[PDB]
């Protein structure tokens, strides 16, 4: 009882590319056949179902993917339209067994990469202070950024708001409690003296590479 | 020194929608305009820029959206194309001070929810345990599933493997130190005596509603 993936590979953003599951050792043509996917380093997505014929296509593919099968060929199929990086995963068939609820043959996976630079890592996540703390974050660039480092204050349900750039420039209008430093690979904001409207989330984001980068976030939260 | 912007709303997967964007109090004709997005509770990500004619593109919308600016109306325009619940996300419009390397004015965000729903919340999300160890991850469901929750085991690079399914019931040839309990929406996983090849991510499925939801998965590390 086995399913035999195939099909994947590197593909441009806005392609198409074709999934096939050759299944044996049990009779195909009875059972429904999903795809579950799973991107690097996540969990495991449902992605569609077929059976003897209503077709269900999760939000994430819905209107973009076709999933059919050749019962004479005992393959199942996932057609891939308009492809995105958020696509990229290892797509897996499986077998649905109703009665259970659950999956009880998977194919081996088959991996696809959607894509035609620097990472940002900003830390920590998040942190807990009082009014008049000094706060420091930092944010490391995988690949020297030069000075072209800024950063940004994000308050609940509002558009981000510049603060700093090219790594120690304050905009106009700023605090001066507010300071940047660091240059190449790593870079840090710090707030002298915290006041109440500066606990919100911070951002920063690299300048120097033609996709420009944000880091993850630090959340300044209230102890 | 404004941008306003419009279009957001509610659409199909696979579906389209145009963002529109109209800026005041500066001389729009010579600025780098970009759009950047947040998808709920996540952080900032670049989708789009245009300058005066080299456009560019993210390679989570390259091939889908097209970026378009109408100067006489002072206004920046996002089409989107081929919609995925990923695009779900405030929308920003922002003016790119490129001898800075950041952005120096925001819009104030538009909302795009792209959908047409049992949430599983599983804990810990890590553990580590020693070899003879008992260890229990427990799954939440947001409403009841009945029975219908199936436990896997995955190791790295290899497929899931069933291990229980109908909440306590073991597939065939599953050691009888693994077990599991419970029902309506709280339930748990047991292992008696921890083996090595035990050590591995385990994740629940609910097998109750059309939409098959996965936990986010609980990776059971060595000490």
């Amino acid at each position: 009882v086995q399913l035999v993936e195939s099909g994947g590979g590197l593909v441009q953003p806005g392609g198409s590319l074709r999934l096939s599951c050759a299944a044996s050792g049990f009779t195909f043509r009875n059972s429904a056949m999903h795809w579950v996917r799973q991107a690097p380093g996540k969990g495991l997505e449902w992605v569609s179902s077929i059976w003897y014929s209503n077709t269900y296509y999760a939000d994430s593919v819905k209107g973009r993917f076709t999933i059919s099968r050749d019962n004479s060929k005992n393959t199942l199929y996932l057609q891939m339209n308009s492809l995105t990086a958020e696509d990229t995963a290892v797509y897996y068939c499986a077998r649905f067994a109703g009665g259970w609820g659950a999956y009880d043959v998977w194919g081996q996976g088959t991996l696809v990469t959607v894509s035609s630079d620097i990472q940002m890592t900003q830390s920590p996540s998040s942190l807990s202070a009082s009014v008049g703390d000094r706060v420091t974050i930092t944010c490391r660039a995988s690949q020297s950024i030069g000075l072209y480092l800024a950063w940004y204050q994000q308050k609940p349900g509002k558009a981000p708001k510049l603060l700093i750039y090219a790594a120690s420039s304050l905009q106009s209008g700023v605090p001066s409690r507010f300071s940047g430093s660091g240059s190449g690979t790593d870079f840090t904001l710090t707030i002298s003296s915290l006041q109440p409207e500066d606990f919100a989330t911070y951002y920063c984001q690299q300048g120097n590479t033609l996709s420009y980068t944000f880091g993850q976030g630090t959340k300044v939260e209230i102890k």
